[PDB]
């Protein structure tokens, strides 16, 4: 999903930035004079794949001219695959390296003050909202891929890894697979959507029978993800549980807690805008929505949400940037 | 798991404390005169049976005197189960009910104060430390089915700060469905025996090294169950307990730091004396705080509430 913006290319260097991280490579490169940015993704462990792809770029928006392009990654992959890209890319004019929490902020900051159209709010009373992109500081990113990386940037070039957690969209997409046998992270969001937590999660409204507002809860509020089963080719023969249930109930789950944790790191860093990257939301409703009401609740107003239309491409963006 | 005291006996009244979770339903009380604290615990979903033991306690503690018996009732089951408490006991002296949050307070409060050996902490290198103003202020992480923290910062000052979704329920549900674990117990054996890694994507799978620079070693989990949508039951459920006990690990810290806490109480249903869980989230408060902050567990982490409850008739 290309964007428009005017590069400089006064140095003439093809520049092919690649991410690569536990699950998902991302390219992002610009066609000399195209005043394009362009953007792919395909799975890390496809390795062979992602090379051919890579070699495929400079071949149709480089007119196969290796000595001009230069290779800039982050991620995991810029160390653990540095030899095998070196190797493979004899003849460009250099392979370097980009610091993966540089690159998110590097990029993420860009994205903020320089492409219309990116950053967005989203909730189902609202709907969508366009942001017309230094009351922008400080703010923080929260990347959830595989996992969950949660930075704060205080002023431009200022940021720090606050913290993360293990329980991101790996976790989701795992865990669904696993259980409900979805196939694509497409179908189990599907599932989601039409389902009912309360078939398999114990609601406030279970417990005590009502609201309880002296804590600031409604019934129908999550006090036990999962919390009706234990309390009830593999797990076909255990499942008396619907599948689009399961998949709410871990929708629910994963970003509520993402969104608790995001809500607490503002908390500590006195920040008010938060934003979220990743390969996590993908455009999807409901995702945003949990999210931004994560957000909304938690801080009762004074903290808010923020998607990107190119969320999953941070890293790659950054690190881009740095070849300038 | 009878804990000696010298209760009040001034009201000649027989308190009967009980604690109705969502899963767990829980009852305190002193026969007259006996100076003991008496603990039960029976399923929610067992209502029945939980009030035909509160009949027998009265029976044998109580001298079957149903008009010298006051309860006191905190949980939800005490709105829930109303109908059938004031069906089943029409002619006590009274049914109190008291407030949950207040009665887990005043519950951990009297523990920590009063009780020798009741607070410990635990983890694999120091092993289990009994405990013996500097108490304030101080973090509650209550865990059954879900999670809520609470901090309390003088004697009667505490607040529910906030609370998860991601409790011993998540556990016990994930596990239970996808292994086929009969107990608590055997997720615990399974655990025992299992490498996460199998399941988990760590640092080092996504960097072939360290990333020393956030301070995550290779070994560190990246994405819990990360690896899946590229299995041994063991492997599982170490990786959820881990996944799970990390979580309220971290947000057990982010609270107290929030709040400027050093001292992190442990109370519920999942602790329970396995060592692999309470050494799990002792480590992720060392990690978080680099030390300086503490985990501590209680002998009687699972009845804070019924005893808050009990001590509001005193
Ligand atoms: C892909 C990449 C970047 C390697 C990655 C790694 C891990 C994760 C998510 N997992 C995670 N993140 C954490 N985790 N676990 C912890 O356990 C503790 C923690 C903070 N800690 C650091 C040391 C000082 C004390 C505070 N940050 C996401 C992405
Ligand atoms: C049994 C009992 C006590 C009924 C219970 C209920 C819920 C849970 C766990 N679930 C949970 N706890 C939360 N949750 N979700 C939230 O979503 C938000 C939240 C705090 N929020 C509320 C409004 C002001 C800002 C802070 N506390 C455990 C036990």
């Amino acid at each position: 999903q290309e964007i428009s913006y005017n590069c400089d290319y006064g140095d003439n260097t093809f520049n092919l930035a690649i991410d690569i991280g536990g699950t998902l490579a991302k390219v992002v490169f610009s066609p000399i004079h195209s005043n394009r940015l362009m953007f792919y993704t395909i799975e890390t462990e496809k390795i062979d794949k992602f090379m051919e792809l890579l070699h495929s770029i400079i071949k149709e928006h480089n007119n196969g001219c290796y000595r001009m392009t230069h290779i800039i990654a982050t991620g995991g992959g810029a160390f653990k695959f540095y030899d095998l890209l070196y190797e493979n890319f004899p003849q460009i004019k250099g392979i370097s390296r980009f610091e993966e929490m540089e690159g998110l902020i590097h990029g993420l900051d860009f994205f903020i003050h320089e492409i219309p159209d990116e950053v967005f709010t989203y909730n189902d009373q609202d709907g969508e909202r366009i942001i017309p992109t230094k009351a922008i500081y400080p703010y923080l990113l929260v990347n959830i891929g595989s996992g969950v990386s949660i930075l704060k940037v205080t002023e431009p070039n200022n940021f720090s890894r606050v913290g993360g957690s293990s329980l991101g969209g790996g976790t989701l997409w795992g865990l669904l697979s696993l259980i409900t046998g979805a196939q694509t992270y497409d179908q189990m969001l599907d599932w989601a959507q039409e389902g009912d937590n309360s078939s398999v999660d114990m609601l406030v409204g279970d417990i005590y029978g009502t609201d309880y507002n002296k804590i600031g809860l409604k019934s129908s509020a999550i006090a036990s993800s999962f919390g009706k089963v234990f309390q009830n080719i593999e797990k076909n023969n255990g499942q008396m549980f619907k599948n689009p249930d399961i998949c709410k109930s871990l929708l629910f789950a994963i970003s509520n807690n993402i969104g608790q944790i995001a809500y607490l790191q503002a908390k500590i860093n006195n920040i008010q805008n938060i934003y979220f990257g990743g390969s996590y939301t993908r455009g999807h409703l409901t995702t945003m929505n949990t999210l931004s009401y994560a957000i909304n609740f938690w801080s009762q107003g004074s903290k808010q949400a923020f998607f990107l239309k190119h969320e999953g491409y941070l890293g790659a963006m950054g690190a881009f940037l740095s070849a300038s």
